[PDB]
């Protein structure tokens, strides 16, 4: 995930802060906060506060971005493998004053905060609702960056996740977007693109993959030259990220010759598949249909832009999004020119979309059925 070229000539739309809770949430938050960029006068664009109980692992969470990443240790509530949310909850409440003082100072210059948490654990999951109340009570603009557990994590972790996800959705109107991450999906993605990969490379891969997906859309929305008057800029991006409900990201890269405007079915089908098989989780038409907001940006070279962004293409794209998110407040189709595209990448056309205000995905229901299976077979066994 090297965005050096783009960063040296671009910028990020929003100054994100990450409030990590628990091991996984802190690992993801740290991965994002430690990102180094080639952005003018902004080597380290992100900040983070990592809240977790003491442990060797938590001590192990590196930290490159100095000063912009602070660890807050939940003294006295180390939980071990108890996987008990009630304890995580008590921990957060007990240390709330210390935590908020840290949040207050570190996030003063932030535009938006991501409460980052791996659903299923004790500390993170347990502290989640309290953390949300804290940011809400102090009027921060914030959203949730959450992972859903793999089936192998078993019963307790799945119930822990199911419990919070349910409560989150019920109270979703109280805050911004919920960027869901399906660990099962990403685990599979890893195996497939790295068949000969070993288990020791997954965690790093998934955390970098997540951080890169968020940073990339943050970059794309403020680093290129708009071809027209329709934009998906920092302002619009903020509008979308602040929309309640689940948020889905998609990205498709095609070679210029695979994008036929006289025979659009081919590339429109690929775009449709990219939107459903999203970056962080998998969605479907039924879910997309109820989107509250959506935006799609297209980026290509000076060489290709002029010939691509014609009436036919733009109209086909307008139609495409209209069929996918029919009831959206606004769905801009925003073509961009990357004026500094290399000769080597001259033919590439990139598509980026963000869909917001979505319902919980199918993976949440599959987890419920996995929990249901286990409990019912346990009864039959009895
Ligand atoms: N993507 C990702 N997910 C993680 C990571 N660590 C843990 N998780 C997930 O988050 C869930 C909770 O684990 P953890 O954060 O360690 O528990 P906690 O410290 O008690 O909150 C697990 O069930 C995993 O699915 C990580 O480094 N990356």
């Amino acid at each position: 995930g090297n965005f050096s070229e783009i960063e040296s000539q671009g910028n990020i739309s929003l100054k994100f802060g990450f409030l990590g809770l628990g091991m996984g949430g802190c690992a993801i938050a740290a991965e994002c906060a430690n990102k180094e960029t080639q952005i003018k006068n902004n080597k380290y664009p992100y900040r983070a506060i990592l809240v977790n109980t003491n442990s060797q692992d938590f001590n192990k969470i590196e930290i490159k971005n100095t000063g912009n990443v602070r660890k807050i240790q939940l003294e006295g509530y180390e939980q071990g493998a108890a996987r008990n949310p009630q304890v995580g909850e008590e921990a957060f409440v007990k240390h709330e004053t210390k935590i908020f003082e840290a949040v207050k100072q570190e996030f003063e210059d932030r535009d938006f905060i991501w409460i980052t948490c791996g659903l299923g654990g004790g500390t993170g999951t347990g502290a989640l609702l309290k953390a949300i109340e804290m940011l809400y009570e102090h009027d921060y603009n914030f959203g949730l960056l959450l992972t859903l557990p793999r089936d192998a994590e078993a019963l307790k972790v799945l119930e822990n996740a199911t419990s919070r996800i349910r409560s989150i959705a019920m109270n979703q109107e109280a805050f911004g977007s919920i960027v869901l991450i399906d660990n099962a999906k990403l685990y599979r993605k890893f195996e497939e693109e790295n068949p000969s990969a070993l288990a020791n490379e997954y965690t790093s891969y998934s955390n970098k993959y997540i951080a890169d997906a968020l940073h990339e859309i943050n970059l794309v929305t403020s680093s290129f030259t708009p071809f027209s008057d329709t934009h998906f800029d920092a302002s619009e991006f903020a509008q979308v990220i602040n929309t309640p409900g689940v948020l889905s990201l998609a990205k498709l890269e095609l070679k210029s010759n695979q994008l036929d405007t006289e025979n659009p079915l081919g590339y429109l089908t690929q775009l449709g598949n990219a939107l459903e098989k999203g970056v962080l989780y998998d969605t479907e038409r039924e879910e997309l249909e109820s989107a509250k907001k959506s935006a799609l940006s297209i980026v290509t070279s000076p060489l290709r832009a002029g010939r691509l962004y014609n009436f036919s293409f733009l109209n086909q794209m307008e139609n495409f999004l209209k069929e996918r998110t029919p009831y959206v407040d606004e769905r801009p189709i925003a073509p961009y020119v990357n004026k500094h595209t290399t000769k080597k990448e001259e033919d590439i056309v990139k598509f980026y979309s963000v869909v917001a205000g979505l319902p919980l995905p199918k993976r949440v229901s599959d987890i419920i059925d996995e929990i249901t299976r286990i409990k019912e077979e346990r009864e039959q066994a009895n």
